[PDB]
């Protein structure tokens, strides 16, 4: 798997891209990596945004499946053409494989202006696929028609340049430190896992782990922060807050609205507190927990400043790439689990240490569960 690491590249909150190939002969794109969709959707008309965009008529394997797809999403949107072509990852196995691909036309609030990226790939199951989910996403079809195993992993090492690996069908051990953890994947549709206590410097949130998990709790590539629901957000902060009372912040530093900055090198990493979250393990109640330094809740920012990485959700947990960046993390489809262990290439402390440490005895872990009608 030597070829894949490093295949990731981003810039500071702009997501982490692979380079693929679409079409013959094949056009390279840059794409989003995104584990809480399930469309590989490519730029294809001129938007001002892009670098470049894929040119269907200019590929003699397009075929046109004549059926429109849109994607409405707070207020924005992107729509455009279904069809199928050939696609590979040059920094990937050694593959090509008819996938689906959503040329899109038309969009609001999707591309970025001044990112490095042209197109998305949802790696997140048919389920929440558009316009349905009999559209075969590109990673069903990649396990479908080659040898390829049903995993990837990803290490996200985190404008300022950004990079990472996705090891596509595999594990690559130079990647992480310690031991790999599994969570069970609860349903396949995001990446869903159920978190079944919170601590933060070993002091229980002391919250009905429903709580935690209330509507759901996910996995995703495609976000930034660590987002927690409301309650729990709030008793988080209360206690982070509590931690660091000997600086003064700005209520809008809290918020994610507002920057701290310190001298050169002397940023208090003492006075904020590691999150320990408990996830559920693959035997009877059974559980681990992974354990996040400040060092990735407060991001970096151009004195050393830092904006505050956690915020709060409406619509469950959210463990974006700040969590992600902190553990190598192995998307076990074939066998529903997720795998968590320290990054190599995560940010130390200058005293403690990030772990990903088990078993604990945790009873009752199917009640942290919520139940969606
Ligand atoms: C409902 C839908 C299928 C659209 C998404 C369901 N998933 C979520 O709600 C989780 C968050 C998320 C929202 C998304 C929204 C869209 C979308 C659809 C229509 C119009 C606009 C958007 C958008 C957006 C934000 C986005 N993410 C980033 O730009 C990004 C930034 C920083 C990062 F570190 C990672 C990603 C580009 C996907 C596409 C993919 C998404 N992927 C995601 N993981």
């Amino acid at each position: 798997f030597v070829e894949m690491v490093d295949n990731l590249r981003g810039k500071s909150g702009q997501g982490y891209y692979v380079e693929m190939t679409v079409g013959s002969p094949p056009q390279t794109l840059n794409i989003l990596v995104d584990t809480g969709s399930s469309n590989f959707a490519v730029g294809a008309a001129p938007h001002p945004f892009l670098h470049r965009y894929y040119q269907r008529q200019l590929s003699s394997t397009y075929r046109d499946l004549r059926k429109g797809v849109y994607v409405p999403y707070t207020q924005g949107k992107w729509e455009g053409e279904l069809g199928t072509d050939l696609v590979s990852i040059p920094h990937g196995p050694n593959v090509t494989v008819r996938a689906n691909i959503a040329a899109i036309t038309e969009s609001d609030k999707f591309f970025i202006n001044g990112s490095n990226w042209e197109g998305i790939l949802g790696l997140a199951y048919a389920e929440i696929a558009r316009p349905d989910d009999s559209l075969e996403p590109f990673f069903d079809s990649l396990v479908k028609q080659t040898h390829v195993p049903n995993l990837f992993s990803l290490q996200l090492c985190g404008l300022a340049s950004v990079g990472g690996s996705m090891i596509i069908g595999g594990i690559d051990h130079s990647l992480y430190t310690g031991s790999l953890w599994y969570t069970p994947i609860r349903r396949e549709w995001y990446y869903e896992v159920i978190i079944v206590r919170v601590e933060i410097n070993g002091q229980d949130l002391k919250m009905d782990c429903k709580e935690y998990n209330y509507d759901k709790s996910i996995v995703d590539s495609g976000t930034t922060n660590l987002r927690l629901p409301k309650k729990v957000f709030e008793a988080a902060v209360k206690s982070i807050k509590a931690a660091s009372s000997t600086e003064k912040f700005p209520d809008g530093f809290w918020l994610g609205e507002q920057l701290v900055c310190w001298q050169a090198g002397t940023t208090p990493w003492n006075i904020f507190p590691v999150i320990s979250l408990y996830l559920m393990g693959e035997v009877t109640n059974q559980s681990f927990r992974i354990t996040i330094l400040p060092q990735q809740y407060l991001r970096p920012v151009e004195d050393d400043c830092y904006k505050f990485a956690i915020s709060q959700s409406s619509t469950g947990t959210v463990m974006g790439a700040v969590i992600m960046e902190g553990f190598y993390v192995v998307f076990d489809r074939a066998r529903k689990r997720i795998g968590f262990a320290v990054s190599a290439c995560h940010v130390h402390d200058e005293f403690r240490t990030a772990a990903v440490e088990g078993p604990f005895v945790t009873l009752d872990m199917e009640d942290c569960g919520y139940n969606i009608p």
